């Protein structure tokens, strides 16, 4: 009769959130298998693109063509830039952080990285600066339906001239227009954050602070970090985030386990 | 008088493949270090693109154009997969392997994903299934002139028909001439080596081989992997590896410490 709560489960797994009671577990289950077999045959026939890659070449686009380098740095990076960045164990990330041998971790945040780039091309290309890498990062979480423990973050910046808040929240703006993603932004260094609902996309900051210092940096600047999975889990309407991350488990939001 | 040995390396740095006595190393060291500078401005002027993210996006689209499925995959993965691998202290990779925590590791190779997408897949595509992967690979390394622990891998493959060793060796040359670089396809399950001169582009084999079974697989398969790094070293012709890594070093090859 009634569906039991594991085959709502099962059932949910194929439930795309296109899909619009009566007949028994195994017709609606045979009847979403057939639906989801057809959505991969399309994707193999057609496009043949994976929504993590084609995010990312969309938004390396958007930022090339705005005038920003494209930048591609170690994921595996030294454990001393954790505590330079000013990750102490008074802090969360702390613990969040997944080491590898005695020396090294995966790194939780583009920023590090970024930062020894806008230092050293400061010393060959004209003002502003602009930059930006997206890539893989790394953090261990408990929460499994907003956040991956694998994730893939897109950090753009410009330092020199044009550092304001107005710049930056134009850019985010014109980003999330081009991406067709609804937000607002929320704030009041200057930090801001953009938001989907109680979701949050970005968060921004308008430098100068503090740390800058021990980076070496002293301009002013910009700048905004992106989670590529929460853009497509609302972009696609994902109930969770799961169906946008790099998995054996979902292509495309589509369940694999068919 | 002479120019050190430090001096020298100090001067190779900054030497491009492309650049063609008397004067002091002040002199030498200055000349390059504009030259270089120049280098960036034009890139930051122009193009915008990072060599091993335009590599990977010209890879995908070739294989895209060809009907095989893009796929992203987690970089951080199972250490059983290690092992079922057929992986064990008697092999070199064993000790290769970058561990994190203790149920996992960072991928050294893309098969053990791919192995789990072509039996999913089987269950839902036509055959021949084709699918193919570019993204980071790890291992312990102890050259550091061929190698580099972070480094890129493509590995692309067909399971079904049309699995031939004359079909595999058939894709190898259109990709290599569509990246226009030079080859030589060595061989006598069936395995071959890409060759450029001394230094091996990739490795190939015609399937089926008896670890396909611990994967559930069962059908015939051929398929490639390649280093990205070790395309770009060829292509640009950088004596060193490092000019084509994810670095914080070098850009685009061109050093960034200026
Ligand atoms: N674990 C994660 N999984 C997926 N995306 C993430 C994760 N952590 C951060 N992001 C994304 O990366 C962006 C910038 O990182 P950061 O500002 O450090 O996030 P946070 O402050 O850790 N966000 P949150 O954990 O949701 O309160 C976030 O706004 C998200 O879009
Ligand atoms: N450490 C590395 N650094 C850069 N590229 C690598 C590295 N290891 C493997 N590759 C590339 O990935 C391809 C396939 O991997 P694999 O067949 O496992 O290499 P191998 O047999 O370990 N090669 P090698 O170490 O040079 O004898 C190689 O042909 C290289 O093009
Ligand atoms: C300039 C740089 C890269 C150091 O920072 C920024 O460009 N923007 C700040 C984004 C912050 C995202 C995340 N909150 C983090 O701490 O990395
Ligand atoms: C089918 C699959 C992905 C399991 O293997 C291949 O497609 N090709 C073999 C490539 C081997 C590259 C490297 N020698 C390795 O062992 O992974
Ligand atoms: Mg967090
Ligand atoms: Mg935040
Ligand atoms: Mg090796
Ligand atoms: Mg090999």
């Amino acid at each position: 009769p009634a569906l039991t709560k594991s085959q709502t489960d099962r059932l949910e797994v194929l439930l795309n959130p296109k899909d619009e009671s009566g007949k028994p577990f195994r017709e609606l289950e045979s009847e979403l298998l057939s639906r989801r077999k057809k959505d991969l045959q399309q994707i193999y026939a057609e496009e043949r693109e994976n929504y993590l890659g084609k995010l990312e070449r969309e938004i390396t686009r958007f930022f090339v063509d705005r005038g920003f380098l494209e930048i591609k740095s170690p994921i595996l990076i030294p454990l001393e830039y954790i505590e330079r960045m000013g990750i102490d164990n008074d802090t969360e990330l702390s613990k969040q952080i997944f080491r590898v041998d005695k020396n090294f971790c995966l790194r939780p945040m583009l920023a590090p990285n970024l930062y020894n780039y806008l230092r050293k091309l400061d010393r060959a290309l004209p003002d502003p600066i602009k930059i930006f890498e997206i890539g893989p990062c790394y953090r261990k979480e408990s929460d499994g339906k907003e956040h991956l423990e694998e994730f893939t973050m897109l950090n753009f910046c410009q330092m020199g001239s044009g550092c304001t808040r107005e710049n930056l929240e134009s850019i985010i703006t014109d980003f999330l227009n081009h991406l067709g993603i609804d937000f607002k932004i929320v704030g009041d260094g200057d930090t801001l954050d953009v938001m989907h609902g109680d979701l949050e996309l970005s968060s921004a900051v308008v430098g100068p602070i503090p740390l800058d210092r021990e980076w070496g940096i002293d301009k002013p600047w910009i700048g905004a970090g992106f989670g590529l999975e929460r853009l497509l889990k609302v972009k696609h309407d994902f109930k969770n985030i799961k169906r946008a991350a790099r998995s054996g488990s979902y292509y495309n939001g589509i369940s694999t386990n068919l």
